[PDB]
Protein backbone atom coordinates (compact mmCIF):
# COMPACT_ATOMS: atom_id res chain seq x y z
CA UNK A 1 0.00 0.00 0.00
CA UNK A 2 1.72 3.43 -1.26
CA UNK A 3 2.26 5.93 1.51
CA UNK A 4 2.14 9.54 0.37
CA UNK A 5 -0.62 8.99 -2.31
CA UNK A 6 -4.46 9.98 -2.30
CA UNK A 7 -6.31 6.64 -2.03
CA UNK A 8 -9.83 6.30 -2.47
CA UNK A 9 -10.88 3.11 -3.85
CA UNK A 10 -10.56 -0.52 -2.03
CA UNK A 11 -8.85 -3.02 -4.08
CA UNK A 12 -10.12 -6.60 -2.38
CA UNK A 13 -13.29 -7.46 -4.55
CA UNK A 14 -16.61 -7.21 -2.68
CA UNK A 15 -15.30 -5.37 0.05
CA UNK A 16 -16.41 -1.65 1.56
CA UNK A 17 -15.11 0.20 3.95
CA UNK A 18 -17.32 2.08 6.07
CA UNK A 19 -14.95 5.02 7.50
CA UNK A 20 -16.28 7.45 10.42
CA UNK A 21 -14.44 10.70 11.30
CA UNK A 22 -13.87 13.36 13.80
CA UNK A 23 -14.35 11.09 16.93
CA UNK A 24 -14.38 10.03 19.30
CA UNK A 25 -17.45 10.92 20.31
CA UNK A 26 -20.64 10.41 23.09
CA UNK A 27 -21.70 8.25 20.11
CA UNK A 28 -19.25 6.24 19.18
CA UNK A 29 -20.04 3.48 21.94
CA UNK A 30 -23.53 2.66 20.46
CA UNK A 31 -21.99 2.50 16.76
CA UNK A 32 -19.34 -0.16 18.18
CA UNK A 33 -22.60 -2.26 19.25
CA UNK A 34 -24.36 -1.54 16.37
CA UNK A 35 -21.47 -2.50 13.79
CA UNK A 36 -20.59 -5.71 15.69
CA UNK A 37 -24.13 -6.85 15.13
CA UNK A 38 -23.34 -7.10 11.89
CA UNK A 39 -19.97 -8.79 12.29
CA UNK A 40 -19.04 -5.44 10.42
CA UNK A 41 -15.26 -4.16 11.48
CA UNK A 42 -15.11 -0.06 10.76
CA UNK A 43 -11.77 2.50 10.82
CA UNK A 44 -12.33 5.74 13.29
CA UNK A 45 -9.98 8.92 12.16
CA UNK A 46 -9.61 10.46 14.84
CA UNK A 47 -8.99 14.05 16.50
CA UNK A 48 -6.41 15.01 19.31
CA UNK A 49 -8.67 16.15 22.20
CA UNK A 50 -11.39 13.73 21.11
CA UNK A 51 -8.56 10.45 21.12
CA UNK A 52 -6.80 12.14 24.67
CA UNK A 53 -10.11 11.92 26.08
CA UNK A 54 -10.99 8.87 25.00
CA UNK A 55 -8.85 6.37 25.81
CA UNK A 56 -10.99 3.78 26.41
CA UNK A 57 -12.88 4.19 23.40
CA UNK A 58 -9.79 3.72 21.33
CA UNK A 59 -9.02 0.21 22.83
CA UNK A 60 -12.54 -0.81 22.42
CA UNK A 61 -11.91 -0.34 18.48
CA UNK A 62 -9.06 -2.60 18.37
CA UNK A 63 -10.26 -4.80 20.77
CA UNK A 64 -13.32 -5.19 18.63
CA UNK A 65 -11.19 -5.65 15.49
CA UNK A 66 -11.91 -2.17 14.26
CA UNK A 67 -9.14 0.29 12.85
CA UNK A 68 -7.78 3.48 14.24
CA UNK A 69 -6.73 6.16 12.17
CA UNK A 70 -5.23 9.26 12.26
CA UNK A 71 -7.31 12.68 11.31
CA UNK A 72 -4.43 15.40 12.37
CA UNK A 73 -4.52 16.86 15.81
CA UNK A 74 -6.50 20.32 15.85
CA UNK A 75 -8.74 19.55 12.53
CA UNK A 76 -6.62 22.25 10.66
CA UNK A 77 -6.84 21.87 6.60
CA UNK A 78 -3.49 20.39 5.79
CA UNK A 79 -2.69 22.69 2.61
CA UNK A 80 -2.94 25.49 5.27
CA UNK A 81 0.45 24.69 7.09
CA UNK A 82 3.88 24.49 6.21
CA UNK A 83 6.13 21.26 6.59
CA UNK A 84 6.71 21.23 10.22
CA UNK A 85 2.79 22.32 10.40
CA UNK A 86 1.88 19.35 8.84
CA UNK A 87 4.01 17.10 10.69
CA UNK A 88 3.67 18.42 14.51
CA UNK A 89 -0.55 17.85 13.23
CA UNK A 90 -0.05 14.20 12.81
CA UNK A 91 2.95 13.79 15.93
CA UNK A 92 0.98 15.32 18.43
CA UNK A 93 -1.88 12.88 17.71
CA UNK A 94 0.70 9.85 17.50
CA UNK A 95 1.63 10.86 21.09
CA UNK A 96 -1.72 11.00 22.57
CA UNK A 97 -2.49 7.40 20.62
CA UNK A 98 0.21 5.70 21.88
CA UNK A 99 -0.08 5.54 25.40
CA UNK A 100 -4.04 4.30 24.16
CA UNK A 101 -2.39 1.64 22.00
CA UNK A 102 1.47 1.08 22.18
CA UNK A 103 1.17 2.12 18.78
CA UNK A 104 0.14 4.93 16.59
CA UNK A 105 -1.71 5.16 12.97
CA UNK A 106 0.27 4.32 9.90
CA UNK A 107 -3.27 5.40 7.94
CA UNK A 108 -4.45 9.08 8.27
CA UNK A 109 -7.41 10.84 6.51
CA UNK A 110 -6.64 14.81 5.38
CA UNK A 111 -9.21 16.58 7.24
CA UNK A 112 -11.55 18.18 4.17
CA UNK A 113 -10.33 15.86 2.10
CA UNK A 114 -7.74 18.51 1.30
CA UNK A 115 -4.00 17.67 -0.19
CA UNK A 116 -1.23 19.35 -2.17
CA UNK A 117 2.14 18.20 -3.23
CA UNK A 118 3.52 19.08 0.21
CA UNK A 119 1.23 17.44 2.48
CA UNK A 120 1.87 14.32 0.10
CA UNK A 121 5.75 14.70 1.00
CA UNK A 122 5.31 15.06 4.56
CA UNK A 123 2.49 11.89 4.73
CA UNK A 124 5.50 9.75 2.67
CA UNK A 125 7.89 11.27 5.11
CA UNK A 126 5.76 10.17 7.94
CA UNK A 127 5.09 6.92 6.97
CA UNK A 128 1.32 7.64 6.18
CA UNK A 129 -0.96 6.28 4.07
CA UNK A 130 -3.39 8.84 2.97
CA UNK A 131 -7.13 7.76 2.69
CA UNK A 132 -9.62 9.81 1.17
CA UNK A 133 -13.28 8.79 0.22
CA UNK A 134 -15.46 7.51 -2.67
CA UNK A 135 -18.68 7.45 -1.53
CA UNK A 136 -18.94 11.02 0.81
CA UNK A 137 -22.30 10.64 2.67
CA UNK A 138 -22.26 14.42 3.12
CA UNK A 139 -23.92 13.50 6.64
CA UNK A 140 -23.13 16.86 8.42
CA UNK A 141 -25.29 18.67 6.32
CA UNK A 142 -28.26 16.12 6.71
CA UNK A 143 -28.66 16.16 10.58
CA UNK A 144 -32.43 15.81 10.60
CA UNK A 145 -34.15 12.69 10.39
CA UNK A 146 -35.93 13.49 6.96
CA UNK A 147 -32.58 15.09 5.91
CA UNK A 148 -30.49 11.87 6.59
CA UNK A 149 -31.78 9.27 4.77
CA UNK A 150 -33.61 11.55 2.06
CA UNK A 151 -30.18 12.68 1.05
CA UNK A 152 -26.94 10.85 3.00
CA UNK A 153 -28.64 7.20 2.87
CA UNK A 154 -29.44 8.53 -1.05
CA UNK A 155 -26.12 8.95 -1.71
CA UNK A 156 -24.52 6.72 -0.27
CA UNK A 157 -26.55 4.22 -2.41
CA UNK A 158 -26.05 6.23 -5.46
CA UNK A 159 -22.37 6.47 -4.87
CA UNK A 160 -22.34 2.70 -3.48
CA UNK A 161 -23.80 1.42 -6.79
CA UNK A 162 -21.33 3.26 -8.68
CA UNK A 163 -18.49 1.12 -7.25
CA UNK A 164 -17.75 3.57 -4.63
CA UNK A 165 -16.14 1.70 -1.49
CA UNK A 166 -14.89 3.85 1.12
CA UNK A 167 -17.37 5.33 2.81
CA UNK A 168 -16.99 8.78 4.69
CA UNK A 169 -19.42 9.50 7.61
CA UNK A 170 -18.92 10.76 10.79
CA UNK A 171 -19.54 9.46 14.08
CA UNK A 172 -19.65 12.60 16.15
CA UNK A 173 -23.10 13.54 14.84
CA UNK A 174 -26.54 11.89 16.28
CA UNK A 175 -28.15 11.14 13.49
CA UNK A 176 -25.57 9.27 11.40
CA UNK A 177 -24.96 6.98 14.38
CA UNK A 178 -29.01 7.15 14.86
CA UNK A 179 -30.38 6.34 11.73
CA UNK A 180 -27.20 6.66 8.64
CA UNK A 181 -25.12 4.04 10.54
CA UNK A 182 -28.18 1.53 10.36
CA UNK A 183 -29.68 1.69 6.85
CA UNK A 184 -25.70 1.41 5.67
CA UNK A 185 -25.49 -1.85 7.75
CA UNK A 186 -28.80 -3.57 6.16
CA UNK A 187 -27.75 -2.47 3.02
CA UNK A 188 -24.35 -3.93 2.99
CA UNK A 189 -25.71 -6.82 4.70
CA UNK A 190 -28.50 -6.97 1.64
CA UNK A 191 -26.07 -7.02 -0.39
CA UNK A 192 -22.83 -9.28 -0.28
CA UNK A 193 -21.09 -7.08 0.69
CA UNK A 194 -18.05 -7.57 3.88
CA UNK A 195 -17.36 -4.23 5.80
CA UNK A 196 -14.32 -4.37 6.97
CA UNK A 197 -11.64 -1.89 8.04
CA UNK A 198 -9.65 0.03 5.36
CA UNK A 199 -6.14 -1.95 5.41
CA UNK A 200 -8.02 -5.28 5.00
CA UNK A 201 -9.55 -3.78 2.17
CA UNK A 202 -6.81 -2.52 0.49
CA UNK A 203 -4.94 -5.81 1.52
CA UNK A 204 -2.64 -4.93 4.26
CA UNK A 205 -2.19 -7.21 7.46
CA UNK A 206 -3.09 -5.58 10.35
CA UNK A 207 0.57 -5.27 11.51
CA UNK A 208 0.89 -2.73 8.79
CA UNK A 209 -1.82 -0.58 10.07
CA UNK A 210 -0.14 0.71 12.96
CA UNK A 211 3.68 2.19 13.29
CL1 LIG B 1 -33.87 5.78 0.59
CO1 LIG C 1 -12.89 15.62 9.82
NA1 LIG D 1 -7.39 4.81 -5.42
NA1 LIG E 1 -11.95 -0.92 26.95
Amino acid sequence: VPTGQVITQCTTPNTIALTFDDGPSEYTPQLLDLLSRYSARATFFVLGDAAAQNPGLLQRMRDEGHQVGAHTYDHVSLPSLGYDGIASQMTRLEEVIRPALGVAPAYMRPPYLETNELVLQVMRDLDYRVISASVDTKDYENQDADAIINTSFQLFLDQLDAGGNIVLAHDIHYWTVASLAERMLQEVNARGLIATTVGDCLGDGEIAWYH
